[PDB]
């Protein structure tokens, strides 16, 4: 009865068997399925969708309609009364760099990305949404609840618009709906590469054979690369800052740009592909252009792979990751490596992890200059205080020698990004990522937090005592319950992050079960997986063993002394080295002789 299934806003495929590479789109990677994990694609479902008709319409939609028996509360209100916090004394996260925090956005922005409908052009459709606050079609705007101080300077709503979904991008009535992976599945680094070829070939340099990425050429620092700008009207960046008037930059991902330290790692990644090129140009003077760029590009791909496999999940899943991620058995052709509907919420934890400030530190890693340290909102889309403000260097430091926030139950979300988040389009640092996360959680018709826990094998409170005893909390558990009536309706963002950690990582038992699950598929799924045999030479995984994120910035920047683990929190000069003492990624292996 299930059909194999639609997609006529889906193109072509067509698969060369032999290639050694992957595509660009991640289409050809499962040669029995070959659109699975490539980009343009529905998410996968692990359970059936819930909305309010069956169909499309997310819960909260219509007021009288109700979830279970008991309306669904606002986002705004959830997060106001749960989310939010004032005093950011002790929050700090005493083992973890701030890079940590800054990992999981790039291993995120890799792996999903579900854009909002395109509705608002040659149409002010978004305007009027923003203006009058009026619930329709696309437009699902955040309403403020009754005593919100946002209803006194800001006006009825935040606006809100419903993420892009597959075969029509119009409505559908009979089939749920399904909202659109714009990025690949698979491990791929296609944040640096591109997901479309379009963009792709863009970010390239052609105007010479040496398999390098574009760059800057308006702007240096200090000799050293800078993405190349974007030059599409309007810009978010320019915006910020009329007078510098910096635009955003180019990468191979959309939302580069979003945060300073977002668009600093993308940098580091850019960087690195360009010296291997050049590297690899050296060994093998023979090889062109395309094969110096596949050649690079595989190799990033399996750093982002191992940094993320080897050095992250442990120390976010702690104790479960054995549980989920069992060590490495090889590539497996019946795993779905598609990303899930509800991994996209699961991984949402990072913003939980987000400090209220980022610093600028000098060669000493002491405060660099008189406004060292900033708020997080001054930096939103911020690329003019790299240009013209001391270059990456600075921000790499604050990155090792700086902590995350850590996830705490009564200091969920920095106000940073929960009062203050700036959007695109939208002219204000006035935006909520919490209220935005649970209303997109319900615009993607999540399955509630019971529904969940079931599927992972996990008890399913029904009572405020319940919910208390999973929670270890009882006044969260007495908020959430006067809110949202019964557990069930708990939108799975709010409640997967209000679970106490597990042991040695940092996130509780729901979470580290959804995230383990996907990532033991993207691992297992990927036929280009790194340590997959045939992929790389037996030797070249010897080399690749060695990667580490100290040696990524020694190799890229003018920083000379750096932790050897990265992730942990680190205290200059005790727990720093010099760049001299920590293992180089060693491309002999990739010689390849011919005569
Ligand atoms: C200053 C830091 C960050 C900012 C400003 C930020 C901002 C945002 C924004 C605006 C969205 C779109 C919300 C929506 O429309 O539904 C979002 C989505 C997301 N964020 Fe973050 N975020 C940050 C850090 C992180 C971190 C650290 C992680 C993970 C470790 C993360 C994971 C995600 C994920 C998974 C999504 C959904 C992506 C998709 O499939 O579309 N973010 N973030
Ligand atoms: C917009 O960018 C300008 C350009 O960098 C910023 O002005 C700089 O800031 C201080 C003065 O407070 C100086 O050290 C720089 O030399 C300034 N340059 C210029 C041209 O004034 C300015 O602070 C930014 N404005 C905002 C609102 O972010
Ligand atoms: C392309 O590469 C050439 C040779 O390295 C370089 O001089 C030129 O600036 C590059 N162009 C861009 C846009 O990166
Ligand atoms: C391959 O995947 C399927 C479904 O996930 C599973 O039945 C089988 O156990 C997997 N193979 C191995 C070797 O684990
Ligand atoms: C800090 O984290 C590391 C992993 O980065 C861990 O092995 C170490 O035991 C932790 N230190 C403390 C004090 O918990
Ligand atoms: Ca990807
Ligand atoms: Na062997």
């Amino acid at each position: 009865s299930w059909e194999v299934g639609c997609g006529a806003p889906v193109p072509l495929v067509k698969c060369d068997e032999n290639s050694p590479y992957r595509t660009i789109t991640g289409d050809c990677n499962n040669r029995r399925s070959p659109a699975l994990g490539a980009a343009n694609r529905a998410l996968a479902r692990w359970l059936p969708a819930e909305y309010e008709d069956g169909l499309a319409l997310p819960f909260g939609w219509t007021q009288r309609k109700t979830r279970n028996g008991f309306r669904v509360p606002l986002a705004r209100e959830v997060s106001n009364k749960i989310v939010g916090y004032l005093d950011e004394e002790g929050v700090l996260d005493q083992n973890r760099s701030l890079l940590f925090m800054q990992w999981g956005q790039i291993v995120d922005h890799d792996l999903d990305f579900a854009p909002e409908t395109e509705l608002g052009s040659n149409e002010h459709s978004k305007t009027q949404c923003e203006e009058y606050c009026i619930q329709g079609d696309n437009c699902f705007p955040i309403m403020f609840p009754k005593n919100d101080p946002k209803l006194k300077t800001q006006g009825k709503c935040m606006p809100f618009f419903r993420a892009g979904f597959v075969c029509p991008t119009p409505p559908y009535q009979s089939l749920a709906r399904e909202q659109i992976n714009a990025v690949t599945s698979f491990l791929d680094a296609s944040l640096v590469y591109g997901s479309e070829p379009s963009l792709a070939s863009r970010l390239r340099n052609l105007s010479s054979p040496l398999g390098l990425m574009a760059v800057n050429q308006e702007a240096w620092d200090h000799g050293l690369a800078y993405l190349p700008f974007n030059n599409k009207k309007p810009s978010p960046c320019e915006f910020i800052n009329t007078t510098a008037r910096v635009p955003c930059f180019l990468a191979g991902d959309f939302r580069a740009s979003e945060q300073i330290l977002l668009a600093t790692a993308h940098t580091l990644l850019l960087r690195e592909h360009n010296r291997l090129a050049r590297e690899l140009k050296k060994l093998n003077p023979h090889w062109n252009g395309e094969k110096l760029y596949q050649e690079a590009r595989k190799i990033l791909g399996a750093f982002i792979q191992i940094i993320t496999f080897r050095d992250y999940l442990p120390i976010v899943l702690g104790s479960e990751m054995q549980k989920w991620i069992p060590p490495y058995q090889g590539y497996n052709n019946s795993v779905d490596p598609r990303i899930s509907n509800v991994f996209t919420f699961a991984f949402r934890f990072g913003h939980m992890e987000v400090p209220s400030t980022v610093s600028r530190l000098d060669e000493n890693y002491q405060p660099w200059g008189p406004e060292a340290e900033l708020p997080l909102h001054t930096l939103f889309f911020n690329t003019w205080r790299i240009i013209k403000d001391g270059g990456i260097d600075p921000l790499v430091r604050g990155l090792l020698a700086k902590k995350s926030k850590l996830m705490n139950q009564d200091k969920m979300v920095t106000s940073e990004l929960r009062n203050k988040l700036f959007q695109p389009t939208h002219k204000i640092h006035g935006f909520d990522l919490a209220a935005i996360n649970l209303q997109r959680c319900r615009d993607h018709g999540m399955p509630g937090y019971n529904s969940w826990r079931g599927f992972c094998g996990l008890s399913q409170p029904k009572t405020l005592k319940g919910l208390q005893t999973v929670l270890k909390n009882k006044i969260l558990a007495k908020k959430l319950m006067d809110l949202y009536k019964t557990p069930d309706n708990i939108d799975i963002w709010i409640g997967g992050n209000a679970e106490p950690m597990v042991e040695r990582g940092r996130v509780g038992p729901l979470l580290a079960c959804l995230l383990g699950r996907q990532f033991q598929q993207i691992r297992d799924g990927d036929r280009f997986w790194w340590e997959n045999p045939g992929v790389f030479t037996e030797k070249q995984r010897d080399s690749l063993q060695k990667v580490s994120f100290s040696r990524l910035i020694c190799d890229n920047t003018h920083i000379t002394k750096v932790p050897l683990h990265a992730f942990q929190a680190n205290n200059y000069p005790h727990d720093f080295v010099d760049c001299s003492t920590v293992d180089k990624l060693d491309l002999s292996p990739w010689a390849s002789r011919e005569n």
